[PDB]
């Protein structure tokens, strides 16, 4: 344990004080949002243990800036919130606690700094059984269910779409976006088989960069029809994979091979040498090479009759094969490439329908991505936060804070590739430059000199 | 730990000492041949540590047959073996010392009881380069190699024959036949993917009887012919087997599928109905069903043209396709079955080539199976023993002595079927009947008292 | 092909039938038919009414020949195309409905019943072999009904269905049913229950599921057996209450049997990850690894026999115990005796659950099977006496059948032309599907109390029976057919 | 088909052949031969010799005919018929040794370079594109030997090659050579150098291979790749001593690159049984196992919305965490905290292992495959004209070809009647093997200093170029034939 603690214009890490890994990703996360790091870091206080919770993330965010050290021990935060009894309930009291603090620091003076980042609200318009209904709800973290979508947007759009629109049904869109928007990405679905929950190990991408256009309620109308138009488009999408299905899947046995191959194969059966008999009736580097004359072939095989081959054909039968099979294999190997082609125009059509200028007006960046690993009440969970001023990906996993990338982001969170993938994603408004506010230079922290003491502390390395 | 090392009418089992899994397989075999259990009983001895070993054992197979309790502690045995220091290498040492400890007794008073039933004799007879030879070694267990090999004959035989025989060449003749046959079966092989020796886990079958007669001296002119027979039908067998594959796995791409399925889906594409355009130009319990007439259909779907289907022929093209196809698969699916039968009729010649009165003369029944499981210089063994007066087999497992069957052995013992797999074989002389050598009753040891001490010091069960 | 000893009878065995243009569904349905004894008595002795559809009774006249042959004919199989062409004309306008082998099969048999209908001019021989009675009783949301159905082929759905019984059970049941009208308030359910058995059963095998990946409907492969002798006693609508009891407890089995396949499950598939594998395995090779002999370094370092005795129980190749890559980098003596102790018991723990838990699914399984093995279940038996098979496409493929022998006691294979000796063995591969592109479209079941069906007429006669003996004027055309082969 | 305006040829693309009787094999060679602008130019302006095999110079001449047409003809394809005519009569001798298309091409070849030769009369314009030499130099058991070999093809085995430059470095290697005889004693070695090089350069690919199983010699379908451009620098034998070095420092990489391969696999595959599974999930799900709450018990038992606001970074279908099997009967609270650290520290070891066993084997693979990438290593390029595909059985089949057009920089696919504007991307899948049935059998590969050889005679001329305007008397007959189909 000598010169092990010390760091090297790095980020700071965090103990993991038993399995508090879920503490390290929630706080490491809040803590690299640099507007409510500054709120933290610039709080006062004018119910409950949250006031000296709050207290004690200052000396947590104060020495994770100051640094000094490798790692940090949140042992002094995480026992206050520990005293007060799953890992959501904690997330949950933590949050609580924040928000109960800044309340009160505004409550003495309304607007709550917190509450204003991280809530929003959408419009829910529809009818239940005939009858119409229209509510203004105010939300946090939009859950999403994960099972059977291929990326975030059809995962979001399934969820603001409940029944059938026009019979019951209902619609939500975003009225007031937050800057900071979360998204819960639930994998938790009962298994038959195995006769308890378990965690669903879908690929579900989600880009770097989301347009929230489409779900803006002012877009409704567009949106609408965009969307019927891809109702549309997905159902000639499936007819043709049906079609293009019965070519590459041939047969009505249990047994399916390609179409092609059944044509191929047979002609090359009906073409071979026929065999009127039942098949049970019965280092040389040393060698003068001859010169081999181009477009031949040397280790052709003889041309001998074997089976399986046809007893017997007539000329005039294998002209007709010959035929048949022949254009059969080309019309079958025009109409795959055919099929194979409007398919994946159909995708193109699909993939750029909310491309235009006018559905390119609300990104949301992503910040950070929350992964989780193992059993469901259990396992762990590590991060992947933005250092959007070096413009790189970083990888924090208790004490262990390592320079990463997309690639490894991807592998880590979409599912599939491993046993872990992201629990939660954090997006920034881009057109939100105040989360992302950096001292001017035309480390020195907010705080009063407590990272100077345990930088000092810390200089006491001892030498027998 | 209250009133559970106590008997019930089952074999004593023995401590694990820390990982002596080894230990209790190997003795619990000796123990069960009564023959060997009588001469360690009435043992009185006259170099080594091996005479403190030898009785040891005494107090080891005392307590064994006076039973009293559940399990033993081999602690003492275990301990005089250790001192003196692979598992074989204990092994070896431990058989050593008997050997010697009866060695002693025997000199004194030469003709080794011990060496008596393990130790045979065969003849290796052979050419080096044209220069004849012939030996007669003494052998105690066989090894055998079992990669490739089906079963234990065909391992056996592989062993018994070196190079080419008429150029050098050798073969191994049994002339005396130890009473107590032993058969390692050696499963490691360097893998080279892995880059280190490995557990190779093939099937490889052993019978409850095995018949030694064709390996013996005297039938070595019968049995060098009965061999040239399978050396033939064998060449024959993979001509036939040859020639199924191909009916099996026809085509010439890199996709294969059976010929008959070849023939019979494009005879089902050639008979749809033709198609001239592309595939791109586009709780009811409530009901009065009607009578349904015997040899009918419901649910048939209905005939329209669909795609794959040819876009025209000639009812000549079908009449030739229909007629050739159909004649072509009967000849096909005939052939197959012809192949197949004759595959069978040589495989149950090869079968019972050594069947005949002449050939089972020399049974010897199996009595142990020594099993191992894990890593090559690590893992656990255990032991499958027969219990001839309850004419039952046996699991002997450390402390664990369970009722098994035949059933169990081969699922635990073949391999393939478990990550275990016999690394030993026992086999008994079925005409040596002195082996199983049981006192008269037209329990009561050899021993002196010292088993009805450790019954009556058990006895002692405290009641508070 | 062209010379008639070619088509020539070797006796002893049954005449096969002409293709005719794909007519193999008239083949396999016609000595289905044929094989049915009292029925082929039936065509046989048919005299039509004395004072009279314009197609059935010359369709009637037409098998009435097409059976005559079948019998005494000295060729090996004989041309079935004036029958075919009077079914094949009933379909000759083109604004019909639609057209499949089973609209032909229903018109012949519509026919025959109205030829038989007019002789009785009343008992219908035909109707009194082929159509029954079961009971249906029900709910529709919470009202009570109560019908009594007569049926003729009682159509099954092969579904994912491992037998007959199984199949059978799930098109008799539907919902909960019960005495009191609460016990039933806001449910829909359905029973079935046979009252009067025809003594020629028949059961169709449904395979067509629509298969959405294909986008059309398919045939579905799954492998449904059937018995050579089915037990009818627990579809008896007086075995109701028994049935009802036992059906109850397989429920309650069936139950305990799930939770058991459930847990066991979570054994051999073990772990959170997308690739499971078995817990046993997971804690073995565990510690395997922690018993490794550590290596603190990393993987990466970059840019004739005249042999010795063997003692026994020992092993000659046991390779070398060096440290090599994957191994623990450090443990403790005290880390590695929890592992050792830890690991081991569990491994001993889980083996005897897993061992635990197939005994009791093996256990509940045999009960089941059991349930209605007692000799108060099987006093109704059905013998099977042929089987109906199709091979291919939905409107196409081919069909051919298994049919009994019943008085040289062999199973037959009647495809077209082609009438030969089969076994049970033969029936199972073509018709319980999976083992082959075929499997059983129809069973033909006889009743094992009548006799009658399938017993030749007393003296026993089998030589040509009836009186019009225009057979033997077709045997004296071949004979002289045979004749001018030779003197050519 | 029989309408002319079917056969009509669409100006701006090339002429096709008959297929006359499996001839697709002649289409490809000579297709290939006609696409090589100097040898077409060769047997276009060939004139016999003044006084003069009784086959070779009628066989040249109707050839001649042959490249007359397609550069000129009016129509789709062109008949073959008179040129095959003349080489299949060559074998109409029913005592031959062997008849495959092999010997076929040779003896077509064989007569081109006999009509070439007669005319020399010294330097055969043919044998100076196609033919070059080669140094063999090794020992054959301690005995030196040095040979400068003519070739032509040069033959390649694809094995389990992954590309042309594995598969022609195997074939111009044999053994271990060195300058010293002590350093070569009781050893047997080859090496392979190119000394002189032919403008046209071609390799034949060889994927026939003995199937045991199968019982007869088979087409291999492994994925073999090929570069547009080749640059044989290293082969060359000025470049012996450089490409030594290189081959040698390749030797000790692929050797490391090995062990590192062999230790990774150990990590994937982990296990003593028969199926082995990641050492990484072994020790996670283990973990899962241990952290489990503990059952005492066995498993066995026998006989529109309003919704809440979700605080960020919570879970809300979190499942219940009740106790279940599989999980340890008990645990100690030390027993836990062992395992845990044990087990954990053990598998970011193990994943931290696998990581930088990856990092090598990728860094080894990148510095091999730049081994000869320097700038004195890429002064002999060959760039790609022409390859000629088979798909199909050994001895039978069909062949086509992709043929670059030079002047218009396109890919184009050469199949008989059919020739059609194709892709690089296009040649890949019918050429590699693997992606389709059909692999390339040949490729022809020009060098590209060797401007002439596919460069137009400069005026830049196109127009038909022989004196011999049989192709007019031909057009004008097709003419009229167009006219002869409307005035019908
Ligand atoms: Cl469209
Ligand atoms: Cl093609
Ligand atoms: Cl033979
Ligand atoms: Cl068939
Ligand atoms: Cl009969
Ligand atoms: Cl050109």
């Amino acid at each position: 344990p000598y010169d092990r603690k010390r760091q090297d214009k790095a980020p700071v890490g965090l103990k993991n004080v038993g399995n508090t890994c879920w503490f390290s990703a929630v706080i490491q996360s809040l803590f690299n949002l640099l507007e409510f790091r500054r709120l933290v870091l610039n709080y006062k206080p004018p119910e409950h243990r949250n006031l000296p919770f709050m207290r004690e993330l200052r000396y947590l965010f104060a020495l994770l800036v100051g640094t000094k050290r490798k790692y940090v021990d949140p042992s002094r935060a995480v026992e206050i919130l520990k005293d007060a009894f799953d890992v959501s309930e904690f997330t949950h009291k933590l949050l609580d606690w924040l928000e109960d603090a800044f309340q009160m620091k505004a409550e003495e003076e309304p607007k709550n700094p917190m509450v204003e980042l991280f809530y929003g609200r959408f419009l829910a318009v529809g009818v239940l059984e005939g009858k119409k209904f229209e509510n203004t709800e105010m939300f946090g973290q939009y859950p999403l269910q994960v099972n059977g979508f291929k990326d975030l947007h059809e995962c979001l759009e399934a969820a603001m779409i409940e029944g059938e629109i026009e019979k019951s049904g209902q619609e939500h869109w975003f009225t007031e976006l937050p800057p900071v928007l979360t998204f819960e990405l639930s994998r938790f679905e009962f298994n038959q088989a195995l006769g308890r929950p378990e965690k669903i190990h879908n690929k579900l991408e989600f880009p770097q960069v989301l347009y929230l256009d489409r779900y803006m309620h002012r877009n409704r109308e567009i949106t609408r029809i965009k969307r019927e138009e891809i109702k549309r488009l997905k159902d000639y999408l499936t007819v043709l994979q049906q079609r293009l299905e019965r070519y590459l899947s041939y047969g009505s046995g249990p047994k399916r091979f390609p179409l092609v191959d059944v044509l191929q194969y047979a002609l090359e059966f009906a073409s071979s040498k026929p065999v009127c008999t039942s098949p049970v009736d019965d280092a040389a580097i040393s060698s003068r090479s001859v010169i081999h004359k181009p477009f031949t072939q040397s280790r052709i095989p003889p041309d001998l009759p074997m089976h399986p081959a046809p007893r017997h054909i007539t000329e005039e039968e294998l002209s007709v094969l010959e035929s048949c099979l022949h254009r059969w294999r080309t019309e079958i190997e025009n109409d795959t490439r055919d099929l194979q082609e409007s398919i994946s125009r159909i995708h193109r059509t699909i993939e750029l329908m909310y491309s235009d200028k006018s559905m390119i007006q609300v990104p949301y960046r992503l910040h950070a991505v929350l992964v989780h690993e193992g059993q469901a009440n259990a396992g762990h969970y590590w991060a992947y936060i933005f250092d959007h001023r070096e413009s790189r990906w970083m990888k924090y996993n208790d004490i262990a804070v390592t320079k990463s990338s997309w690639e490894e982001l991807v592998r880590d969170s979409f599912g599939g590739y491993r046993n872990a993938s992201a629990y939660c994603l954090m997006y920034i408004n881009d057109k939100a430059q105040f989360l992302i506010q950096e001292e001017f230079n035309k480390p020195d922290l907010r705080d009063f000199v407590e990272e100077d003491n345990q930088r000092f502390e810390k200089e006491l390395e001892e030498w027998d």
